[PDB]
């Protein structure tokens, strides 16, 4: 059996950046830090902060007077942010500057009363952070989750409209919302393309590379990572089988027998060393040595805020 990695997989810059801010946090100021929401979808990153004395928690109800704490990578909605602003405690963002960018558009939009779409998946804080910078009572901010959606959205004034997206969607169904609501709506406005971020772009384009050549695909990510099922999805609907795993323990080894070829990605919340354990794992189940796939290079790094170097 040949195993091919994806190239790129794993960590993108806003992850690795969030992790960065509570860990830093954690050495700067001690045990506990309070985080708002997983900081990323990843349970061994969870669970390992945990261990080291971060607190998750969903509401800002559950955090004591005089605390640090720090907003999930996810972002969170205007609501949150002042209902934490008017409190003692001490704040730090931890949300991505590619989701951040998202949240000005949908803010401007906002002030001038005018609607936006939002394309994304209802529930996932991601979006009830971006649907959560919007409160003109004039305009609205509506969700779309398909084309099926967007045929039946009625908008008050569709001359003065705008979308936005989702960071971590499917490339391709996007890119049929999009097409929809520009039939719906022919004055809408938006980005050139979508609101996808460059890591999500890149993981799907590599999966897809790497589906080409696997019988079989491992995504090393948790369930409740969005642009990690969008990996899966992805090498599924090209007929391989694929599996969202947390790591190497869940591999059943009736998924890979008699398989000449089997992948391994990652999301971008994930680890290496889960990565590099679930090869060790596929080599033990008669596996070679693990082959990168050339890939696109990444280059982009997020600093952390200067108080918490
Ligand atoms: O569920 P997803 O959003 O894929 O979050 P995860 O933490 O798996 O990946 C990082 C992330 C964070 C913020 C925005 N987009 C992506
Ligand atoms: S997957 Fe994209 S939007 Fe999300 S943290 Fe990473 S770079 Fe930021």
């Amino acid at each position: 059996m040949q195993i091919l990695l994806a190239n790129p997989r794993g960590f993108c810059a806003g992850v690795d950046r969030a992790i960065s801010i509570v860990e830093n946090a954690l050495a700067i100021y001690g045990a506990p830090i309070y985080v708002r929401h997983e900081v990323v979808h990843n349970r061994y990153v969870v669970d390992s902060l945990r261990e080291r004395g971060a607190i998750f928690i969903e509401q800002i109800s559950e955090v004591p007077d005089g605390a640090i704490l720090i907003f999930s990578a996810h972002g969170v909605s205007q609501a949150v942010r002042n209902e934490a602003k008017s409190r003692d405690l001490t704040v730090f963002d931890a949300t991505c500057p590619l989701v951040t960018k998202v949240h000005m558009e949908v803010a401007r939009a906002s002030r001038r009363g005018e609607e936006s779409i939002l394309i994304g998946h209802a529930g996932h804080p991601e979006v009830e952070g971006t649907m959560g910078q919007y409160s003109n009572p004039e305009g609205g901010m509506y969700l779309v989750e398909s084309p099926d959606d967007v045929w039946k959205l009625t908008v008050k004034n569709e001359e003065k409209l705008s979308f936005m997206t989702q960071t971590t969607l499917s490339v391709d169904d996007t890119s049929d919302v999009i097409d929809a609501l520009r039939k719906r709506f022919p004055k809408i406005v938006g980005p050139r393309k979508d609101d996808i971020c460059y890591a999500t772009t890149n993981r799907q384009e590599a999966v897809r590379a790497l589906a080409e050549q696997a019988e079989v695909v491992l995504v090393v990510g948790s369930k409740n990572s969005s642009n990690s099922n969008r990996l899966a999805e992805l090498a599924q609907r090209m007929g391989k089988r694929a599996f969202l795993i947390d790591d190497a323990k869940d591999i059943q080894e009736e998924w890979v027998k008699e398989v000449k070829c089997v992948g391994v990605t990652a999301g971008a919340s994930a680890p290496d060393i889960l990565v590099q354990n679930v090869v060790a794992r596929l080599q033990q189940l008669g596996g070679g040595e693990a082959i990168p796939l050339e890939g696109r290079e990444e280059n982009i790094v997020f600093e952390v805020p200067k108080e918490l170097r």
